[PDB]
């Protein structure tokens, strides 16, 4: 289920983050904008950059803590909030992390393991409501 | 679903909730020790009570707003910290709500009428770790 899900994403950790972002840029290849440092730069390229490597475990380390503390699928508010106060997620809306969210479900029910994608997908949509409520447009 | 059963409840709610109120303390008798007057009685005489389907009705009115203002079944943290803080309940631990819910899951169970008891098992639990989260004992 869902718990087991994140114990199999931390456990490799680097790979899936790496993974599940290029299958966001890929689906919604727009949303590469708001990274500009990885526009014109191919998979293996981005790859060999510190940067990219880092700001996606980071980036799904925090979204595996957020869902570790949430109880059936459902965030914390504060947890939301560090989200929508991020200098980094200032220009952003609800709808950038719906994309996220749908390409993450998209990647889990295409791969070889077997993941809670239902629940990935409820969790995002009980994330959005929350980013919404914490005041992103 | 769970949602519907709210509606199902609020729609004849003093009758659900005295039948859930007599079926939890019928469950567990030591339970009467909490309220005044309780004890020697039979279900109709507490019904004919002053103040037994008033009291009661005050208190499934109240869960039924926890269960709506809840999602997916998790309630509010807020919701949690009223109940903990209320006056009434300073002599209550998480066991009396943990068999309070135990005895409504059979009521439902039991019932002609078709509702998702296993929704309401899980709302009692996280309401139970919710309280229990809002520090009560
Ligand atoms: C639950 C979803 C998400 C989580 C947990 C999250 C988390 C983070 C974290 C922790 C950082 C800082 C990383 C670092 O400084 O090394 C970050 C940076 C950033 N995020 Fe988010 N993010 C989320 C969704 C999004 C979405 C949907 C977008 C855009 C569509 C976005 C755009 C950015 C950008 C542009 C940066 C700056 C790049 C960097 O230096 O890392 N993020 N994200
Ligand atoms: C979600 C569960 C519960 C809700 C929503 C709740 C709500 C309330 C409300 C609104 C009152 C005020 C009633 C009034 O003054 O008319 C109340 C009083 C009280 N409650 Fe709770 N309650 C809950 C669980 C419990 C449990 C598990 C116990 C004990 C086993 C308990 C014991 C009392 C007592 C002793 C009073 C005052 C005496 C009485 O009303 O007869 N309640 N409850
Ligand atoms: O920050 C994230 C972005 Br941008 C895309 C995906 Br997919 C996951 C996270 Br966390
Ligand atoms: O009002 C309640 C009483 Br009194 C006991 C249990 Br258990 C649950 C509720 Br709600």
């Amino acid at each position: 289920g869902f718990k087991q899900d994140i114990a199999t994403i931390r456990g490799d950790l680097r790979t899936y983050a790496q993974d599940i972002f290029l299958a966001f840029l890929n689906k919604y290849p727009d949303e590469r904008r708001y990274f500009k440092n990885y526009v014109g730069k191919s998979d293996q390229e981005l790859k060999s950059m510190a940067k990219f490597g880092d700001h996606t475990e980071k980036v799904f380390n925090l979204m595996m803590e957020v869902a570790d503390r949430a109880t059936d699928c459902v965030p914390l508010a504060s947890d939301a909030n560090t989200l929508v106060q991020m200098k980094q997620h200032s220009s952003l809306t609800t709808g950038n992390f719906e994309k996220l969210f749908v390409a993450l479900v998209e990647y889990m029910r295409a791969s070889g393991q077997s993941f809670d994608s239902q629940s990935w997908d409820r969790f995002g949509k009980n994330l959005v409501s929350a980013l919404s409520s914490a005041g992103m447009k």
